[PDB]
Formats: structure tokens, C-alpha cells, sequence
């Protein structure tokens, strides 16, 4: 049960989120689900831990109820004395899921809804779909922008941001990115994608792909498939928009409920890419030079976004206007320079690395330089898998040079390369007979590459946090703005 209205009983709220009420029961007025730092009077705050200071601030802000997993110190007795209701839960994700359900019901019930998930591409696809809709003058909400990606049930950010926009606009579309494989510290939050998708009750679920990543949370691509498939099992109506070219997203068609139509995109599909262009129902839709200097992933995400919008009955001409005006997210195959061609891509797992190298080689006239930052403090296995992907993708390619770096000079302590991580990465390159140069510092790797390259070469920069600072370093050494 999900109530309608601006009042609840504290014991009812506790029941809705699977918690126990600490304090005296009472009818409360409710504002929105919020963070403690932004809370307005009568808001409900979900925060997986609290302490006595948080209780005092909640009292000062007239928060209606605090929902938490871990009341530190004397928080419980203090809150009882202050009459700050505490609802104690064991899994905060259920409270955050209820907050989404309740916020949709009370603030944006008359909406078409898309959930987008997948290992790579889900933020870009979400961003593209959102852009197509708002560029068309539709009122829409999304949980991802150029600066943030609030795609979990760990906190109430989705419910809060949705409520804040729904109070100002008559929303027609919700475009929600859902984390398919989500960690709580070092532990996989099993069924997260199912729970979060079910909380949204979407009309369309988009699954971009299934790929190895988040090693430690998962070990096998089968596990990624199982967790990601939760979003498709959650779908009770409408359309499953599935990548036909990925074998595991293809497998998800068998998992759809009876009243769900599968909509495949990819090779030999109604929405497809071929002969340098994107085709819809065999009509040339987006042309080659309307997609300049673009990645394979950029194309596949566009196919996904087209397919999602077609399932929402957006007219093709409006879809096209959106695509041609789309502004991509940071370090998504970003063209930093044209002479030499410098490409800055956040590739960070085997599929993304292979995609980035092949797409860069497609655009390369003479020599291809690949500058790659090891993925610090993410474990030996992911760095071994990544070096393996880099090596297998390049071994057939002619006229390349590999430059590996630890980026010791720019990463923070949570992203430092460990000795065992550098070792497995470099030893894998050698195993595949890939010649390479290595530099502890990103800055030296960039300076040496730009010095030795020719104006006809291509420089591809790949890496997550280890390569994030590269563009500002490139301006400092006066390579950019070229
Ligand atoms: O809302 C949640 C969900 C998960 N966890 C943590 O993440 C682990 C993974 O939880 P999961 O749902 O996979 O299953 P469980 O471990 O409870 O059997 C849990 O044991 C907790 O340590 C948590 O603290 N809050
Ligand atoms: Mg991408």
C-alpha cells in the first residue's frame, strides 16, 4: 500500500519501510523525502546512519521523521527526549524505494516512465532520452546530469530531486537511470536493480549491455546478467528495449512477462546502424557526418535512445532534432584537439577499452598512441582483464604505441595504483608481446607522448579517475586549446 495525501501515522510509515518506530506514535504532516542538510519542516529524512548531532539538527529543522539503519551513540534516547521520531530499518534501500513510489504517486502519477540500466552506456542513454524529450518541450525528470548520477537506493536522492521538480512542473516523463550492479562498501547489494525498477513501475526498460566490471562485487559475467536482468523481470507492462548485439541482453527477452513487448535494436533490427548511418525501418535516419568523430558506444547508445523514444511514440522527426542537438557527458570519447587528434575517453573495463581503441583506430590516419592509466585500488583482476582487452584489441593493429601510467601525481588515496596492480597490468602486456613505455606520473606520460607524436597521429587517452585530470594537465603544458 502507498498512501495519497500529506499526512501519515508514524507507525504506518514504519510499516511501509519495514522499520520499527522509536518514540510515541502520532499523525504527522509530510513534506517530501529529503536529506538532513536540505530538510524543510515536515520532511522525512532517510540517512543510513545518524548521530546525536543529526538528531538535534532534525529537531531544529522540524523534520517529521528520521529513517535510519544505524543510530550511533545515544541517538535513540536523545531523539525520544527531543520527540524526534526515529524509524529503525535493517535495509535502507526499502525506505528509499518506498520514497520513490510515494513521491511518484503523490507528485507525478500521470507520467510515462523509462528505466535505463546496463554496465556501459546507461548514463549516456538516459541523458540522450532526457534531452530528446526536453528539447521537444516536454516536461521531464531525470536523475543523471553532467555532474551527478543518483542511480541507487542507498539514499533518498531520487525521491528528493523528483519531488523538488514535480512541485514546480507538471511532469510528463520520468527518465531514470538504475544501477545494475551496486555495492554497499565491498558487498554486492543483491536485487538492487529489481527493487529500484519496481519502485518506478516503468513503461519501458532499456538495457544497454552486460559486461564485466565491478570485480569483487561480482566475479562472472553470468552474475552481471542475473543482477541486470532484475530490471527486466520488474517490468510488468510496456516494452523491453534490448541490445540485440550483446548476447546477455539478448538472453533477457526470454525473461519478459506476458504483456511486455520486446524491442530489439542492433544488427538486422528495425533500429540499426549500417553503411555509416543509422536506419529506422530501412530509412536512412542519421547520416555519417551528422555523427562526426563518434564512438561505437555513442552509436549504440543512440540506437537505444531512438528505440526507447519510439516505444514512447515520439515522432521520428522530433527524435532526430534531439539527437542532432545532443551534448555528451564528460570524457565520453571527447575530442580535445584535431592536430594531433586527441581523444579523451573514460574507458575502464574490458568492453569499454576495446570499444575506445577500435573507434579511435577508425579515425586514425598514421600512428595511434594509446595512453592508459591503471585503475588504482580496484584490484588485480580488473586491471589484468583490462590489460588483456587492450592487448588483444591492439595486436592486429598496425603502427601503434602504448604508454601506461600510474598517475601517481594526480590521483587521491582511494585511487592509488597498488604494486600488485601495476605488476599484473604490465605483466599481461608482456604476456601478449605488447611493447610499452611506463611512467609513474600522468604528466610525464602526456609530455613525452605529445613531444614524440606527429600532427597526423591520434592520441587516445583512456582511464577512469587516473585519466580524469588529463585535460587540465593538457592545458597546463599548453597543448590545449590547440
Ligand atoms: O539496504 C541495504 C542493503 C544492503 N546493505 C549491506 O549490503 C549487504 C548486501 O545485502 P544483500 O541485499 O545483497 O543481502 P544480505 O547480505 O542482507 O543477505 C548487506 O548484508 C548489508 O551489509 C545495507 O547495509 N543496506
Ligand atoms: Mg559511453
Amino acid at each position: 500500500a502507498t498512501p495519497a495525501g500529506s499526512h501519515m501515522r508514524l507507525s504506518e510509515l514504519a510499516s511501509y519501510v519495514s522499520g520499527k518506530l522509536i518514540g510515541e506514535d502520532k499523525e504527522i504532516k509530510v513534506g517530501i523525502f529529503n536529506t538532513l542538510g536540505d530538510a524543510n519542516p515536515n520532511d522525512i529524512v532517510i540517512r543510513h546512519w545518524i548521530d546525536e548531532k543529526g538528531v538535534e539538527i532534525a529537531k531544529n529543522k522540524e523534520v517529521s521523521a528520521l529513517i535510519t539503519q544505524n543510530p550511533k551513540g545515544n541517538s535513540l534516547e536523545y531523539a525520544k527526549k527531543l520527540k524526534v521520531p526515529i524509524i529503525l530499518v535493517n535495509k535502507i534501500e526499502l525506505a528509499s524505494a518506498f520514497a520513490i513510489k510515494w513521491t511518484i504517486k503523490n507528485f507525478a502519477p500521470n507520467t510515462y516512465r523509462v528505466v535505463i540500466t546496463g554496465t556501459n552506456g546507461k548514463s549516456t542513454t538516459t541523458h540522450m532520452i532526457y534531452h530528446i524529450l526536453t528539447h521537444a518541450g516536454k516536461k521531464a525528470f531525470t536523475n543523471t546530469d553532467a555532474k551527478s548520477e543518483f542511480n541507487t537506493l542507498i539514499d533518498p536522492m531520487v525521491a528528493k530531486l523528483l519531488a523538488e521538480k514535480a512541485k514546480k512542473e507538471n511532469l510528463e516523463y520520468l527518465v531514470i537511470e538504475v544501477s545494475e550492479v551496486q555495492g554497499w562498501l565491498d558487498r554486492l547489494m543483491k536485487d538492487h536493480a529489481y527493487l529500484m525498477t519496481k519502485s518506478i513501475n516503468p513503461n519501458v526498460v532499456v538495457v544497454t549491455n552486460v559486461a564485466l566490471d565491478h570485480i569483487g562485487l561480482v566475479n562472472s559475467i553470468e552474475e552481471v546478467f542475473e543482477e541486470t536482468s532484475g530490471a527486466v523481470k520488474a517490468l510488468e507492462k510496456g516494452f523491453a528495449v534490448l541490445n540485440y548485439d550483446n548476447e546477455f541482453t539478448r538472453k533477457m527477452a526470454k525473461l519478459t512477462n506476458k504483456n511486455v513487448k520486446v524491442f530489439f535494436y542492433g544488427k538486422n533490427c528495425p533500429v540499426t546502424f549500417k553503411s555509416g548511418g543509422i536506419y529506422v525501418n530501412n530509412d536512412l535516419f542519421i547520416k555519417k557526418e551528422e555523427l562526426p568523430f563518434k564512438s561505437e558506444y555513442f552509436i549504440q547508445n543512440t540506437l537505444a535512445a531512438i528505440s526507447a523514444c519510439l516505444c514512447l511514440n515520439i515522432p521520428p522527426d522530433i527524435i532526430k532534432k534531439g539527437i542532432l542537438t545532443y551534448k555528451p557527458l564528460k570524457r565520453r570519447f571527447s575530442i580535445l584537439c584535431k592536430k594531433p587528434l586527441i581523444i579523451d575517453d573514460f574507458a575502464h573495463n574490458p568492453d569499454g577499452i576495446k570499444m575506445a581503441i577500435k573507434s579511435a583506430k577508425k579515425l586514425t590516419k598514421n600512428k595511434l598512441w594509446v595512453v592508459c592509466a591503471i585503475r588504482g585500488s580496484r584490484g588485480k583482476i580488473i586491471n589484468k582483464l583490462n590489460a588483456e582487452s587492450l592487448s588483444k584489441t591492439l595486436k592486429n593493429i598496425e603502427n601503434y604505441e602504448v604508454v601506461i601510467t600510474n598517475s601517481d601525481d594526480v590521483v587521491d588515496n582511494l585511487n592509488k595504483v597498488k604494486k600488485e596492480e601495476e605488476k599484473t597490468f604490465l605483466k599481461t602486456l608482456e604476456k601478449y608481446n605488447i611493447n610499452y613505455r611506463f611512467h609513474k606520473k600522468l604528466k610525464t606520460a602526456l609530455e613525452e607522448t605529445l613531444t614524440n607524436c606527429k600532427k597526423d597521429d591520434t592520441i587516445l587517452l583512456i582511464g577512469a579517475q587516473g585519466m580524469d585530470p588529463a585535460s587540465k594537465l593538457l592545458k597546463k603544458i599548453k597543448v590545449i586549446p590547440c
